């Protein structure tokens, strides 16, 4: 019983969309009538996932590191190509930087957080939302973590930058609020993906017991939500967050 | 290009469910599969929209002031007489109390906007999640309002109702958590109802102004929101709020 | 090392002021300089209450349920008579209502705890801001709760009605924020204002669980901020929220 | 009627002292009975900043860029030569990056904006942390902007990082919670640090337009609130965010 959700006609960009969160958007994109664009750096696991993906529709794998903006602008180029437009947008490709406190973290490993999980998103955002006022037609979807609402212990670089990316989520909507282009992000707790093997077992154990529904968030009820507002139906909402965190947040 | 709400086999209650926001509500999840059991206190005008949503779907209409626990008992009987089940409960039913700052307001007005869009969605979560929990199975969505997150001056009545409503999704939310019950809340900004003759001019053009979207928010877009949140996609969003602002809403 | 807050010459109402945190506040506002009209319910807690505080400067114990308009009319006059101007108010008369779920609690103990709580603030900001405006300075400061903020699962009239009390203040900051009347909530943790049931062991250590700073909160540590917000030198706040949860709330 | 803030004996760092809200903190700071090393840029306007202050109290003049893990090593090697300590650490570096839409504007004024609003206060705190770790005391203000917790519209690099450093504040704070270090955050609205380009009315009064108070910050109002957060008396409070928004904020 799952609502059908109405892309059709429309191209849309998964970034991270080689596993994980936006796996499972690509499924249900693709599903739901829409053209993929999957955008990752992991060439090797993108060309799996492709060939995986194309079952369900049409598929263009595109490899990229969205902390370079040379590769960003290839992959524009690549996926106008293939499909002629860019109507929506998913942000989805974040590390974690492992775990510690704020003064044991390495410097280095704290910047890349931020390159990857703020700087990134920024430089997608840049490169694309010209072709959606060329279209006269966008939307973006940023997905964040309830670490970038709440701030957690032993994961200051993840949290800021997820912070962040809700702060250039709402700077971002309200440039574009009269332009056709919304503009929105999410908050998913914790769901049983790879980035897993990059934390602590404790830190999980941490994220798990904050959740009063008691279980992880499930990548495809996050993919539910996430096209949702990558859909026409998310009309006057913009700037704002959604949140997916099984009823953790306070906000 | 709408996207299709499955809602089929379920029984929504709409409170308020003659005109404005309620309505639409209706008549999307009509168009969804739902019965749908129109709640309000205006007995005329609710035998009036009835004959025109049966057109749409199945339809039973419920004369009931929801400040009454006796007749919110007697309308929760009627409901399950008719369709077997209330799976989807919309709260939508409030009231302005006019405009005036905290001092000059009557402080029986102040009381009565408390007892209608906060003691009154108290009261009908109160009769329905006792079925809820028999059925395994629901959804609630409160219909509050930006008021309720920002506190508008001349306003303070409604802003503390919604605000007190907000805080009763989030409480009750998490007392559902493990029980297949999800539980959300919309803030809205303004939409031209009926509603606005209860408010003065100078008032409607203040809301207005803090838009970014530069209109009035739609009674449909409204209800593609609000149904998404009643529907089974939403999985693992409970005591939260989700966003209807025009790009306003900061948080 | 205590902050020396310059309440010199000023008047300061305290609800709630014969117990807790109001009598705290009580004591700190009166080794500040200030004059206490201490008003409260209980005419015998009063009574000693006053008896005490009296060695610390000027009190006049004011008997008051503020939920009775006329009661804190004679209030008002009572305060005027003794000391000729109310410059602070501190709504400090909150209670808890016990606990249950939504469903589950008494309807008139939900209501008894929206009256207490929300539209008791509500009835003495509206005799008291009058005078302020007589005046041309006051500042007024609500007693809210991290559950306003939070919503806590089986005190969801209390959540609710603290919701609603920081939604009444950011509506009515606003509508005086060019009138020299500044106006703030603080939302306490647990604070330790009564010893609990030498049985209850397993929900205070849940309760601390939820701290991060691992302790309640002391009253005495509650009026250091409550009566900077009372001072001159909260000079640019309105309408706004101010934490006392020991690191738990996330906004 | 100001409030005397107990810094007797402590030691306060000051980033961006020689200027703005730095400059006026540093003087409130010496008239509280602190040291304040004065933590900037610009070695010129550090000396005369320097001999202005030193009439009010013990001043240290160090020249580092925030940004720069080994210029501030040796800042805090010469705080510490100095005065024996760092009781309390005021980031106040920030700087705006200009104006313009998020498409628009250049990625190296992003980057940049990133770097010294939100990857200098963590370095600043990686380094300071340790220091009153083996202090067993410490106090920690992050200077944010309203813009951190709104996303202003063209001001995408600077909400971001704003809202970064809102998050990180979140993260440290709980790190240090049981380690007698609190660790918050303000948020000011358009503080009168400058007085702007007489070509400007029009956009000066559609910034006053957002602040219900009708006017800017001014410096010396925000020192209030920041040493507050500096003092013994915050007590109870960490990771939390204090508002100087003149009403604006709505959270
Ligand atoms: N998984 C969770 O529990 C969780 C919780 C909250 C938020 N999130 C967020 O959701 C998103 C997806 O998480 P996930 O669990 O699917 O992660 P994942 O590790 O399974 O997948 C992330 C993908 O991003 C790609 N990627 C990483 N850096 C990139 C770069 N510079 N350029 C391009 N691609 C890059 C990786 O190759 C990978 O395929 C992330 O932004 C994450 O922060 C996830
Ligand atoms: N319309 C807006 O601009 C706007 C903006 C923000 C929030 N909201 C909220 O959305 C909801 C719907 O608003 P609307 O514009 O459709 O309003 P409306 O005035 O058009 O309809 C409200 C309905 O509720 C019914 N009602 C009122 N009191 C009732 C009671 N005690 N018991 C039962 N029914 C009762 C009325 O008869 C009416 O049919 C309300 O809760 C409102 O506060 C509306």
């Amino acid at each position: 019983h799952m609502n059908r959700i109405d892309l059709e006609g429309r191209v849309v960009v998964i970034t991270g969309g080689a596993r994980g969160i936006g796996y499972a958007v690509a499924q249900r994109a693709l599903r739901s009538g829409a053209a993929v664009a999957l955008w990752d750096l992991d060439a090797e696991r993108l060309a799996r996932s492709e060939r995986e993906l194309a079952e369900l529709g049409k598929v263009c794998a595109v490899t990229v590191d969205q902390t370079k903006e040379a590769q960003i602008e290839a992959a524009v180029g690549k996926t106008l190509a293939a499909f002629g437009a860019i109507d929506v947008l998913i942000n989805c490709a974040g590390i974690t930087g492992g775990n510690g406190t704020t003064w044991e973290l390495e410097p280095d490993v704290w910047r890349q957080v931020i390159d990857v999980n703020l700087i990134g998103p920024y430089l997608v955002c840049r490169a694309v939302v010209p072709q959606m006022l060329k279209q006269g037609y966008g939307r973006i979807v940023n997905i964040a973590s309830v670490a970038g609402k709440e701030g957690n212990p032993n994961a200051s670089h993840y949290s800021a930058s997820k912070a962040g990316l809700i702060g250039l989520t709402k700077s971002l909507g309200k440039e574009l609020a009269t332009k056709n282009i919304l503009v929105n992000a999410v908050t998913p707790a914790a769901a049983k993906t790879e980035i897993f093997d990059s934390m602590k077992q404790e830190h999980i154990d941490y994220m798990l017991s904050k959740i009063p529904m008691n279980r992880f968030l499930l990548p495809d009820e996050a993919a539910s939500l996430i096209l949702w507002l990558g859909s026409e139906d998310c009309a006057f909402s913009t700037g704002s967050v959604f949140d997916l965190s099984g009823g953790r947040a306070t906000y």
